[PDB]
């Protein structure tokens, strides 16, 4: 459970986020995607990508940014009741898409770093832990729809 305090750090940078919504997208797709290369092969959409400028050229990479972000945005708004957010994110994830809870730590890690590199006056390590414990909820409440359907 985080505090009403850790929920304001939170959303207060995720407002930030808000006003370059596909700029972030962008940033921590290219970061994920770089630092775990497992990642892009999940995506046949992304996997004729093999450079960063490349990457950084895809307009679809951008679109499909702002799609999971916006994503986010909306269950990290629901302060840990995101039931209704999570079981066709679960259901999918788990059996369509085959994304182990492990990716979910990497993007984690990705859009930790890109908020830290564009937000630092909003995102120093008050919020950055809050931020953490928002993600780690998330993946906790992911997990156990995973280990329900069996992956």
């Amino acid at each position: 459970v985080l505090s009403e305090g850790e929920w304001q750090l939170v959303l207060h940078v995720w407002a930030k986020v808000e006003a370059d919504v596909a700029g972030h997208g962008q940033d921590i797709l290219i970061r994920l995607f770089k630092s775990h290369p497992e990642t892009l092969e999940k995506f046949d959409r992304f996997k004729h990508l093999k450079t960063e400028a490349e990457m950084k050229a895809s307009e679809d990479l951008k679109k499909q940014g702002v799609t999971v972000l916006t994503a986010l945005g909306a269950i990290l708004k629901k302060k840990g009741h995101h039931e209704a957010e999570l079981k066709p994110l679960a259901q999918s994830h788990a059996t369509k898409h085959k994304i182990p809870i492990k990716y979910l730590e990497f993007i984690s890690e990705a859009i930790i770093h890109v908020l830290h590199s564009r937000h630092p006056g909003n995102f120093g390590a008050d919020a950055q832990g809050a931020m953490n414990k928002a993600l780690e909820l998330f993946r906790k409440d992911i997990a156990a729809k995973y280990k329900e359907l069996g992956y």
